[PDB]
């Protein structure tokens, strides 16, 4: 039957019958994952079982609060308490709230508009340069959409208010919102959700989610300049991407190698096991598959190298390197909402990042050169 | 606070922010492969394309190709690429569009599926199917970004032909033509006009109509059993080694190519590389130009075997060393955007598997690739 055969479905029902270009696989999958061992007191590198649109639902939530530094420089802490047993997530920062007001357009309160309804956002008007990770206005739905329960508390100093408001099942259920009289207090959101365990193949929260969930904490901390990040009320410590690249310290002359080269822009260097390494941010967002600053760093480290060296091949070098980066990008681009490869050219940065030869000459004194003289004398034999 | 906080549509999102629907939609600079028609042979080239435009393209041209998947009968795809006029068109034959007004909906079901965005035959994953098109999207993006779109299909069933056209991305939709029609075969025909300003293009240049040409050329290699015409010429190309075969001067510039068929829904085929890993495959007719999981499932395989062999050097090093060739069909596939560049489906859910035999990885052996890794180890 024709009818039957050609289907029109509406946005929010493709959201939920395919997952995977909005917040990635609802299917287990087992990947090598980086780990927050407290035992330790370092990161170790793990063999997990995780459902990625899960981890990325709890992610959408962490970078809006990270977003809130950017518009807000004096917000100082953001608290995220995960209680397992009962499948609930808070994300809580200070700093300004949202502005509890009806927007005059929508005719609806500018809490409920933005994460109760698709394609929202501060975010959609790119005359300004912005160096936040919002960019789409889906994020927070997306959350909304595969949560059982989703909460939004925020309390507004201009109108001296706190709006509390519930949605439940995917967003489908909205409750208005209560508002009271919230005198003598700090502004700040908190974002509470359980999340549709149904929908993700899951009965609990275990123990690879829930560490993948607090690693991703601790990469909050260490993206975001001058902050203070707590984990189910306990201090994360660190206090610089410096500092985040030094929990690595133990699974990797120094090890590691920093610096900030400007602003915008702060790299490590470490000498690879076995192969080509990356761990990267821009403007928080985790950069899993890299992208274009990935490549424009390595690029640079790889060509200065190799012009030493001749005075190998390029995959050779590049092989030999653990690099971090950490930063901000006006107005990015990326592949997919989960936002895991940056697309922006180079010259649509809005900033530059040369790296100093100070720099590879002190990445030329690591066992890196040590292998490539190998390979290169090796090549003279041959 | 109004200001700062908008609400848009799904057409204005995708006008706005074009980059998860197609791609970007700005130039950037690529080593691509192109089709040298004086040499008949591929070569790679540096070009400056907009990966969009090339999108909105291949959206069509893989809806083609899915109809073959769908009437097995089908025997031909025709493209035509008139450059001056930046005028595009596509034509296959087999089952048309029914000429039919829709149940639910109550328009004509072309109007629908070309002129709606969330629009599809493809919805219900209870059929295991092995179609590229899979969210009801691609049809509707190459419209939108399209100054003029027309879709002409005729229906034997019913016997008519209906023409539609629409305008300015898709904003206007002008009322069919509908017409009796006894002559002869069914077909679907689409003709558009990108908007190529939306692109910072002037006109179609050499860089994006070459590697157009050359996307014709991967439909008539990895597509069995059709006939593809590009601007009136036959392609001819025989089967998927036939394909690869094409890349041979520009490789070649103990075989160099080496082509097996493990089963009905996988075909390899492998070269030396020169520089660094280089992958070319396709699954379900579509470019994944990123890989994803079949490439790793594949590639994985080899490079294990080969460090085991050595073993008796890094992982990296072998695999930098290889050029990989799939052509693959995967049920009902998950991809990581709409573009459909890298495939994320489990191997396990792939719908068959991929073997390769210990005697292949024997003719990898006799390469170029072994007496490079042994000077490694030894
Ligand atoms: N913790 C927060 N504090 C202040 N504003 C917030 C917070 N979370 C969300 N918002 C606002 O709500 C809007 C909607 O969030 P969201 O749905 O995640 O879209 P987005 O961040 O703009 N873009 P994207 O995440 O790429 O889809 C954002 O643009 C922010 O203005
Ligand atoms: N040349 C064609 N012949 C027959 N049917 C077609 C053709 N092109 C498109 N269709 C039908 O039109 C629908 C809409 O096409 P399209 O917008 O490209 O969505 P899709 O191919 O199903 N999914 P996707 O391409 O992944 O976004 C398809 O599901 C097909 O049923
Ligand atoms: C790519 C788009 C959604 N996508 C669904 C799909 O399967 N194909 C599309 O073209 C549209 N995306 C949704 C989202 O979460 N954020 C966006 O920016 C637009
Ligand atoms: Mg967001
Ligand atoms: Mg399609």
């Amino acid at each position: 039957s024709a009818s039957d055969k050609y289907q029109k479905i509406s946005q929010l029902e493709h959201i939920l019958k395919r997952p995977d270009t909005y917040i990635g696989s609802v299917e287990t999958q087992e990947q090598l994952q980086w780990i927050y061992d407290e035992e330790t007191d370092c990161m170790i590198e793990k063999n997990v079982t995780i459902v990625p649109g899960l981890f990325k639902i709890f992610d959408e939530i962490l970078v809006n609060a990270a977003d809130n530094k950017v518009r807000d420089p004096s917000m100082k802490r953001i608290d995220v308490n995960i209680h397992a047993e009962e499948h609930t997530i808070e994300v809580k920062n200070d700093g300004k709230g949202i502005p509890i007001e009806i927007h005059n357009k929508e005719n609806i309160y500018i809490p409920e508009m933005i994460f109760g309804h698709l394609l929202t956002s501060s975010n959609y008007d790119d005359d300004e340069k912005k160096v936040t990770g919002g960019r789409n206005g889906y994020g927070a739905k997306l959350c909304n959409i595969f949560s059982t329960e989703f909460i939004l508390e925020t309390a507004d100093l201009n109108v001296g208010q706190k709006y509390v408001q519930k949605w439940e099942n995917n967003m489908s259920i909205c409750h208005p919102p209560k508002i009271t009289s919230y005198k003598k207090g700090p502004s700040y959101t908190k974002v509470t959700f359980k999340p549709d365990l149904t929908r993700f193949g899951m009965k609990e929260l275990d123990n690879d989610i829930l560490g993948v969930m607090r690693r991703r904490v601790y990469d909050i901390n260490g993206s975001v300049r001058d902050i203070n990040v707590y984990l189910n009320g306990k201090s994360l410590k660190i206090r610089n991407f410096k500092n985040y690249v030094e929990l690595y310290l133990k699974s990797l002359i120094p090890t590691i190698l920093y610096e900030r080269i400007n602003n915008r822009w702060e790299v490590a260097f470490a000498v690879s096991d076995i192969s080509f390494q990356q761990i990267s941010f821009v403007n928080s967002i985790a950069t899993t598959m890299g992208g274009t600053h990935v490549n424009y760093i390595t690029d640079q480290i790889v060509k200065k190298i190799s012009e030493i060296l001749k005075k190998v091949k390029s995959f050779q070098i590049k092989n030999n390197m653990f690099i971090f980066i950490n930063c901000l990008i006006e107005n990015p681009a990326f592949t997919s909402q989960t936002k895991e490869q940056l697309t922006t050219r180079v010259k649509d940065f809005g900033s530059r990042c040369e790296i100093p030869l100070e720099y590879i000459n002190k990445i030329m004194k690591t066992d890196l050169a040590t292998r490539m003289f190998e390979i290169a004398d090796a090549n003279e034999e041959n």
